[PDB]
């Protein structure tokens, strides 16, 4: 079991180049199952989930390869049951279902894996596909969908906002007969990116980025070339790294408009932030950040994917701040671990009350999920002494070369293989 051994304290400062969004690359890779011509996807991060997705697509019969850019030729896909081992290791696998039923009339996928930060049901994906005409049966952990002929467009009012289900419905709708209107659609930047990728292939979609997406189905999608947008969560993670470090960082290959809420909160924490067309700089001017109150919610509000990181920020900030997590019900797994490092926090229902301390102490901590793992590594960088983060495999799912990137900022980190 690989771990990260981190020696602190170290001030993280310098520059970092942001990789493509984990969460845009993934839905785009699965959306490629709809493509009847080859596609080249550029700026795809080298992440465990991307590798898993490529193997999954290959096992469905698509020709897949990469390198910098990922190439997919799904013309001859001929297997419609996603392999269990690949499906259970990440959340993104659920996205193989919609394209398979929309293009081939059938698809079978086991319930997905991914961070265990909640029960994470897929009822909205199922309900959406059923509204488009699919028949779905759940048996022995597999979601089995089928339709005789094409799906048919429908006016779907999502009764809960969901990033993943919005993607499932939007992608499947592109091959349906007629027009689909998705109400209460998730507005995340990755939904916009996925929609634009689909449009590149010939899909007819509008409203992406708003609560109402309209899709006019077409007979078939072609191919194309598309570059994935920057990872806003990786960007926020490194901005937080600089903030808690009382340092400065410039993030290159960034997309500032995907982070309005996060940047505003960092300014509230005392950060001096500037933005360019494709970069973001943060400078603490050597000052300890000020605690902030945060409430997570769907985009454009503060993202749940930055919650663990801001929990860390508050725990070393001046004063008391709270973070209310409204999106997932089991996303405070990092709190007990940070407490092992000297943090002062109390959990009250869906809110963590943080009381910042001057400095954390190194300790043996356990990564419990993706964003928690990144938060513990950052904690290790600023803590006094040695920190060992166990089960760091979690970090490889969403951060490309975080070890190298942190080292370039001044971190003393070593990946230790086998205890
Ligand atoms: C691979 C990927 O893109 N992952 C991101 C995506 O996941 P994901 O797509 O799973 O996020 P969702 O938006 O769907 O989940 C949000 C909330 O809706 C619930 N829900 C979701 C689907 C469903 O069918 N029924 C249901 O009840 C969830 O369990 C959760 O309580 O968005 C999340 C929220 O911004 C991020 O934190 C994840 O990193």
């Amino acid at each position: 079991m690989d771990k990260f051994r981190v020696q602190g304290p170290t001030k993280l400062q310098g520059e970092v180049t942001i990789s493509g969004a984990k969460n845009a690359a993934l839905p785009i890779l699965f959306a490629a199952l709809l493509a009847e011509e080859p596609v080249e996807i550029q700026n795809v991060p080298k992440l465990k989930d991307v590798d898993t997705s490529m193997k999954l697509l290959s096992q469905l019969g698509a020709k897949v390869e990469r390198x910098g850019s990922v190439h997919i030729d799904a013309r001859d896909v001929n297997v419609f049951c996603a392999p269990y081992d690949l499906v259970k290791t990440m959340r993104a696998s659920i996205w193989a279902l919609g394209p398979l039923v929309a293009r081939f009339g059938q698809g079978q996928v086991s319930l997905p894996g991914g961070c265990t930060i909640g029960a994470r049901p897929v009822d909205l994906h199922i309900s959406g596909l059923e509204q488009l005409g699919a028949t779905i049966k759940l048996e022995e952990g597999y979601v089995k969908a089928s339709v005789d002929g094409r799906l048919k467009g429908a006016h779907i009012v999502m009764d809960k906002v969901s990033v993943g289900a919005t993607v499932t419905i939007m992608c499947a709708a592109t091959l349906a007969e007629g027009t689909t209107i998705i109400e209460n659609a998730a507005r995340e930047p990755e939904i916009v990116d996925t929609a634009n990728f689909l449009i590149t292939l010939g899909a007819k979609i509008s409203g992406q980025g708003t609560d109402r997406i309209v899709i006019e189905g077409v007979e078939r999608l072609g191919g194309g070339v598309y570059r994935v947008l920057p990872d806003r969560i990786e960007t926020g993670t490194f901005l937080v790294a600089a903030a808690i470090s009382r340092g400065k960082i410039i993030c290159r290959n960034a997309q500032p408009d995907t982070l309005d809420a996060v940047l505003a909160k960092l300014r509230d924490a005392g950060a001096d932030i500037e933005v360019g067309e494709d970069w973001i700089s943060l400078d603490m001017h050597g000052k300890r950040p000020k605690a902030v109150n945060v409430r997570t919610a769907p985009h454009p509000a503060f993202p749940t994917d930055m919650q663990a990181q801001f929990t860390l920020l508050n725990l070393v900030a001046e004063g008391t701040g709270f973070i209310t997590e409204t999106v997932f019900e089991n996303r405070f797994m990092h709190v007990p671990e940070l407490s092992r490092m000297g943090a002062h926090a109390e959990i009250e229902s869906n809110t963590v009350i943080c009381h910042g301390v001057e400095k954390l102490s190194g300790a043996q901590v356990m990564a419990t999920d993706l964003r928690a793992s990144a938060s513990l590594v950052l904690a290790g960088c600023i803590a006094e002494g040695t920190t060992v983060v166990d089960r760091i495999y979690h970090i490889d799912r969403g951060y490309e070369r975080i070890e190298d990137k942190l080292r370039a900022l001044g971190a003393n980190i070593e990946r230790v293989k086998g205890e």
